[PDB]
């Protein structure tokens, strides 16, 4: 009995309401390189046309008598890549300006707006990336893997920095749509296949690590069943402890018989992976721990084209029914869910820290109470002077500290907090104040002067009164 809702489902519109042919509501006849627009091709009578529907004002769909193989619009701009067999034309509808065009030697097995200006085009043998910058041409960043050879190329993925490029090829092999995904490392210049029904690369900074590690999430149903796996990509940044690669099973009810993952989205905003399976079933999993957060069918019709719901960091997509559907975390606060349903005040703490969300405030101060109590005045000091929203930068924190005298084996806790503060330069009113106040009486007022000049304090009129 899920007495609370951690997500929000949203149908944004209906293309049929927009007078769009449901037949022209089709992955072939529909294009969404981003939630920004909806590019739909539609032969109005004998007139082959393309409908452009900006989510901003779907009440006006931009319909154009375009007759191209297909039209993918720049994920943010009204420039659109228009295939004419091998003649792809990255052209702008905004100014109706033919931005750029090129004829490949081989018909584009698949091409998608991988950047705001690059299309990675796929040949039957290689994937070639075309920016609409200048006379830049489609550039083969890598080749098709024999693993995906002949497998229905659904989608191509790329690293956030495009240093790892994933291609998807599927095959209804032996009554089973073998969704295989080939990842190519740009920098290591090597490619690799995976069996994958949905995937995603995500840049997450592990708790306590210095930078984001590109996390490749990827879900797939196999003989082992539906299974999602979260792995860092490439070497971890120096000083970064590598992301522990994850592995989780995507469950499919008996009625989900032969359903398989089709759409994976992650809200880095929450570091949680939203996975949509074939039959319109959604699954929510922790980006970091693969923790199955939620799973349910949100549509009987497959949401054939989805998009990360940027407005909400969730996912947004269109079903068969032309309904622009979206799901996103009901982020009143995720911490209550983790604490109560997931029964994880600890994981609530962690997802908070990595996402800087309120609710673990209590739990934060608890962590503090521990570390301080555990003599970890170093760690507790760091998280104190650097508490998100100053939760442990309150004065009473500093007073706790001032109670704690010098302690061998460590810096005097007090001095630990204080070194942090001075190193933090200008500070808060409680910080600057409770800094000067003893040091005033401590007769080190000259050092206080220095911090004032050196702006290691607020230089506040409070201190002026002091």
């Amino acid at each position: 009995m899920a007495q609370i809702l951690p997500i929000r489902f949203q149908e944004h519109l209906q293309l049929q309401n927009l007078g769009i042919n449901p037949a022209n509501i089709g992955f072939s006849t529909l294009t969404m390189e981003s939630d920004k627009f909806i590019c739909i091709r539609e032969k109005v009578g004998e007139q082959a046309q393309v409908v452009i529907i900006d989510m901003n004002d779907p009440s006006n769909p931009i319909r154009r008598p375009i007759s191209a193989d297909s039209a993918i619009m720049n994920p943010a701009s009204k420039v659109i890549a228009l295939k004419a067999g091998k003649t792809l034309q990255i052209f702008n509808i905004e100014m109706k300006s033919k931005m750029k065009a090129h004829t490949m030697t081989d018909d584009v097995t698949f091409w998608k707006w991988i950047s705001l200006n690059t299309v990675a085009l796929v040949t039957d043998n290689a994937v070639y990336h075309w920016s609409m910058e200048g006379e830049s041409q489609p550039v083969k960043m890598f080749d098709r893997h024999s693993s995906l050879a002949g497998c229905q190329i659904i989608n191509y993925r790329t690293d956030a920095k495009q240093k790892w490029l994933l291609l998807t090829g599927i095959s209804a092999q032996q009554n089973r749509v073998v969704g295989a995904m080939q990842l190519y490392s740009v920098d290591r210049k090597v490619s690799q296949p995976i069996e994958g029904h949905a995937a995603s690369f995500a840049q997450f900074k592990m708790e306590g690590n210095a930078e984001e590690s590109t996390l490749f999430c990827f879900a797939v149903r196999g003989q082992a069943g539906g299974k999602l796996h979260i792995i860092e990509v490439g070497t971890p940044p120096t000083g970064n402890q590598p992301f522990p690669k994850k592995a989780v099973d995507v469950f499919f009810p008996p009625e989900a018989q032969n359903d398989f993952p089709v759409a994976m989205q992650i809200s880095e905003k929450h570091d949680v992976v939203f996975l949509i399976t074939k039959y319109g079933y959604i699954h929510l999993y922790d980006l970091e721990t693969g923790t199955c957060i939620y799973m349910n069918r949100i549509s009987g019709e497959t949401i054939f084209v989805t998009a990360p719901h940027e407005a909400t960091a969730g996912i947004i997509g269109v079903n068969r029914k032309g309904q622009v559907l979206s799901v996103c975390v009901e982020e009143e606060n995720i911490i209550p869910y983790i604490t109560n349903v997931l029964q994880n005040p600890d994981l609530a703490l962690r997802m908070a820290v990595r996402n800087n969300l309120a609710g673990a405030e209590e739990l934060f101060a608890r962590k503090f109470n521990a570390l301080f109590a555990q003599g970890n005045y170093s760690e507790a000091a760091k998280v104190a002077a650097n508490a998100p929203k100053g939760i442990l930068r309150t004065p009473d924190t500093i007073r706790r500290f001032q109670s704690v005298p010098a302690q061998p084996g460590q810096t005097s806790p007090l001095l630990q907090y204080f070194g942090i503060l001075l190193d933090q330069g200008q500070l808060n009113k409680y910080e600057s104040l409770e800094l000067c106040r003893p040091v005033l009486q401590q007769g080190r007022k000259q050092l206080l002067e220095k911090w004032l000049k050196e702006d290691k304090l607020e230089c506040s009129e409070e201190l002026g009164d002091l």
